[PDB]
Formats: structure tokens, sequence, C-alpha cells
């Protein structure tokens, strides 16, 4: 049992579940950085974060097949010894983020082993994976004036 929380941060401004970021369109692009509050992942093990940037509108993805960027962050997360705990993916300074649009960070987080069991051999057989694609989720979202 599994679930991740995330918080955008655009240009310095972190967004919470009560109210979005807003920031200026920068023209020399916007940092964008999520913070990925992890629970229940198997403790030590490495897992790989796939973030993805989609421009959203009143909690619907405008383009859901055209994301604003994709970040693979450091290519390998470390679960703390209680399967809780943070990891912060850097997106860069992203270009098309422009003004009067709501950007919304989806996260997949992969584990690198095999750590699940769907057949009951007694071997793990498939990665773990957990994933927070939530398009009404202002914490995740940031807004452009
Ligand atoms: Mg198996």
């Amino acid at each position: 049992v599994s679930s991740l929380q995330t918080t955008v941060e655009a240009d310095g401004q972190s967004s919470t579940a009560e109210k979005s970021a807003e920031v200026t369109e920068n023209k020399d692009g916007v940092n964008v950085v999520d913070t990925i509050h992890y629970k229940g992942l198997i403790p030590k093990q490495k897992y790989e974060v796939v973030g993805i940037l989609y421009e959203v509108k009143d909690g619907k993805l405008v383009d859901p097949n055209k994301p604003i960027t994709i970040s693979n962050g450091t290519g390998e997360y470390t679960v703390s010894d209680s399967g809780e705990g943070e990891w912060k993916l850097n997106f860069g300074k992203i270009d098309g983020v422009e003004a009067r649009k709501s950007y919304v960070v989806y996260e997949e987080v992969t584990s690198v082993e095999n750590l699940v069991d769907t057949d009951n051999d007694g071997n793990p057989d498939k990665k773990h994976e957990v994933e927070h694609k939530d398009p009404k989720d202002k914490s995740q979202t940031f807004v452009v004036k």
C-alpha cells in the first residue's frame, strides 16, 4: 500500500493543497521543482522518477498527449528506512510556460528491482509502481500571470 503527495515550486513560489503558486512569464524560462512526499515505498530500495508538466484548465489536462516537459531527475532515488520521506525532482528552467495559463506536475515512481510477486511463485516478477496524476491538485499546480 503506497502513495505520493507532491508540491510544485515555480520560480521559488511553492504551491499548497490550499493555494497554487502564481508566477510571471519569465522569457529565460520558469524554474520548476517538484517535492515528492512518498509513503509505503519499500525501505532502502532504489526507484526511478518520471515527472511530467502539463497545461491544465479548470482541473482537466488541455493536451494530455503533449507534455510541456519531462524530467527523470538524478536517475535513481533511495527509499528511507520507514518507507516514507521526500525526494526533490528538478525540471530546470522551462520554456513555453505562458501568461494566463496553469500547469500541473504528474509523477511516476518505479522500483529499479522486481519487488512485487503477482503469481505467488515466491519470486518478485513486477516493479513496484506508484503515481500521482491528479489534474485538480492545487499542490501540483502553478498559475502564470
Ligand atoms: Mg512471481
